[PDB]
């Protein structure tokens, strides 16, 4: 959906101008204070309890401005609230704050990191040193209590503790200056270490991100070993799969994504998943924003949400807040969670008890308000296409394939299979049978499982670049599998293309691909390597192809043997490949009016380079494959 979907609605919850806060004056006297702007939502569900944490920003929407930490808390999932001032800032100056929550919860506890600062009017990472401020963690206890047949709860907050004693003065020459929680919410880890991942500036205001864990509940904590590139700030960690995953912002660049199988101590760019796919704005030159990145199970599948502003506006306006689903190998756009063009900001995500939330900032003219949404709408369709992915999965994973000289073979591969065109298309469209990324199409008629050309750019282009701003395939650059079954209809003039992965850039450069020539002979391209012919076809026969990429080395393969040229390097330099599209047939919108005389069908895409025993299996079982 364009926009936040039929079914689904919001109330503004943390109301800008409105709301009240209990403020606790010097003397212990409480008075209802009103708020100029409620920023940095964090929703999170602790022992049944929706609990609510905002910065007050209690006079201007300004970062270094009198701020203190609020909650709201519910027992009935947002029926009614109560209120609380959680953390309360030093009082040492009009500026006095404390700000940018992360939030753990683990059992009946929440424990909030806050960056606590005295008098300072300029920005965290600019500050001459770090003595105007402190990392305070506070220590939250949920109560619930049962009165004939009401349940009311409680929170109680402890003293805020500083962690300033525990941070390194220096870590592998960088000589450290402050850090503050990535912001929003965190984890426990399965081992139940408490996992916040930190972002920290060093002397100079070099920013650059590290996880910082607990093993005994927050007695002690360690600054773990491995960190990002320098230019990272309010990184979002989750565990998936044994691995800590951490999806970073990134002010003027795409958004790095790192992992760590060593609750980090050593870090890895998630260059095969999702790395640079998210980013700032359409031009990725703008400031960036906080996201939502949480793990959850729907529908029984464990997957991740993420959030972020597609700020189409630049700058801070953040509009049109969008919430995508990944089980690391598809990414699926939900679509957008905030309403029409409105400026939205921070966002959270949170699902209990079966159903879905965000808490989220709106903004006019820079005061903001923070709304509860009940997404009613995007669960359904999230459910929906759980239940695409586990149903062609299990379909696939459950082919008897032919046996092989070493009841059945081996099983189809499904693990990195990100996306597949088959049967399902239309004129512009060929459909993704996962839902997330379809090709588009010219000058084509359907056939079974897929489309024969016939005309002036005849084929299909699969976005890689081509999707614009969010790059789903980003991960092709790195490495990658994609594979067709394929008829040649007509003999070409000359040269004419098949399949294969353009490159962006000048010319028409590929980085691998497949041609076929007037003299029945097959063309493979080899990046820029003069493409020599090989081999012999025949028309109107069906041929197997499969293109692999990894560590910069290109093989392709017809009817499961490589092509002579096989197994070489393929791009050159230590910069990644910016992959425009992956072709089918000869598409083109300019330049030589290709028209390739071919049909194909059953194109599969795989995130990884495919091994030899797979690549067999494809082989003999592409009668087996297809949507029908
Ligand atoms: C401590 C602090 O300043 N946090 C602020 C953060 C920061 O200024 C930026 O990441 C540059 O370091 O920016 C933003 C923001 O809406 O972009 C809100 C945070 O409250």
């Amino acid at each position: 959906a364009a926009s936040l979907a039929p079914g689904s609605s919001r109330v503004e919850l943390f109301k800008r101008k409105n709301s009240t806060v209990p403020f606790e004056e010097s003397n212990g006297t409480i008075r209802e204070r009103v708020v100029h702007s409620f920023r940095i939502p964090t929703i999170v569900n602790v022992d049944g309890v929706m609990v609510a944490i905002a910065d007050a920003r209690y006079e201007t929407s300004f970062d270094n401005s009198f701020i203190e930490t609020a909650v709201k808390y519910s027992v009935d999932d947002g029926a009614t609230w109560n209120t609380q001032i959680a953390i309360k800032n030093s009082r040492a100056s009009s500026v006095s704050r404390v700000m940018d929550a992360t939030v753990i919860v683990k059992g009946n506890k929440l424990y909030i990191l806050v960056g606590s600062f005295n008098k300072t009017r300029n920005s965290w990472t600019q500050h001459r040193d770090g003595s105007d401020w402190e990392p305070l963690l506070v220590v939250g206890e949920v109560t619930k209590s049962a009165a004939n047949g009401k349940t009311t709860a409680t929170i109680s907050w402890g003293k805020p503790v500083s962690l300033k004693p525990l941070f390194p003065a220096e870590f592998d020459g960088i000589l450290t200056k402050e850090f503050v929680g990535g912001v929003g919410a965190a984890i426990v880890a399965s081992n139940g270490n408490l996992v916040y991942p930190v972002q920290i500036a060093d002397m100079g205001g070099r920013v650059f991100t590290k996880i910082m864990y607990s093993e005994d509940d927050g007695n002690t904590w360690k600054f773990a070993e491995g960190r990002s590139k320098f230019g990272c700030s309010e990184p979002a960690v989750l565990e998936w799969e044994g691995k800590l995953i951490i999806n970073n912002r990134v002010d003027g660049n795409r958004r790095l994504v790192y992992e760590s199988s060593d609750m980090g101590k050593t870090w890895v760019e998630a260059l095969g998943t999702l790395s640079h796919v998210w980013t700032n704005s359409p031009t990725s030159n703008q400031q960036d924003c906080q996201s939502s990145f949480v793990a959850v199970t729907i529908e029984g599948k464990r997957v991740m949400l993420f959030t972020h502003p597609l700020n189409l506006k630049g700058r801070w306006m953040r509009d049109r807040l969008h919430l995508w689903m990944t089980d690391n190998q598809r990414i699926f756009d939900v679509g957008q969670i905030s309403i029409g063009d409105e400026n939205s900001g921070y966002s959270s995500v949170l699902y209990k008890d079966d159903k879905l939330y965000s808490l989220h900032e709106i903004n006019t003219n820079d005061v903001y308000s923070l709304v509860f949404v009940r997404l009613i709408g995007e669960l359904q369709l999230m459910k929906s296409v759980v239940r695409t992915w586990k149903e062609e999965d299990n379909h696939l994973a459950s082919i008897c394939t032919p046996v092989v000289p070493a009841g059945c073979g081996a099983a189809v591969p499904t693990a990195g299979l990100v996306g597949f065109l088959s049967h399902s298309a239309n004129g512009s469209v060929w459909e993704d049978v996962y839902r997330c990324v379809d090709a588009n199409v010219a000058n084509a008629e359907r056939v079974p499982n897929g489309l024969k050309f016939n005309g002036v750019g005849g084929g299909a282009v699969w976005p890689v670049a081509r999707q614009g701003q969010t790059r789903r395939y980003q991960f092709a650059n790195y490495r990658f599998t994609l594979v067709a079954t394929v008829t040649i209809d007509e003999l070409p003039k000359g040269t004419s293309p098949l399949l294969g992965a353009g490159l962006e850039g000048p010319g028409d450069a590929k980085l691998l691909g497949l041609s076929y020539d007037k003299n029945r002979q097959w063309r493979p391209l080899y990046g820029a390597a003069p493409a020599s012919p090989t081999g012999s076809w025949e028309l109107h026969k069906k041929y197997h192809v499969v293109l692999t990429m990894a560590d910069r080395q290109g093989s392709v393969y017809v009817d499961g043997q490589p092509l002579a040229g096989s197994g070489n390097t393929v791009v050159r330099g230590a910069t990644l490949p910016d992959i425009s599209h992956f072709y089918i047939g000869g598409p083109r919108s300019k330049g030589a009016p290709t028209d390739s005389r071919v049909t194909v069908t059953n194109v599969v895409l795989y995130n990884r380079r495919l091994n030899s025993s797979e690549i067999r299996t494809l082989f003999l079982s592409q009668d087996m494959i297809g949507t029908d």
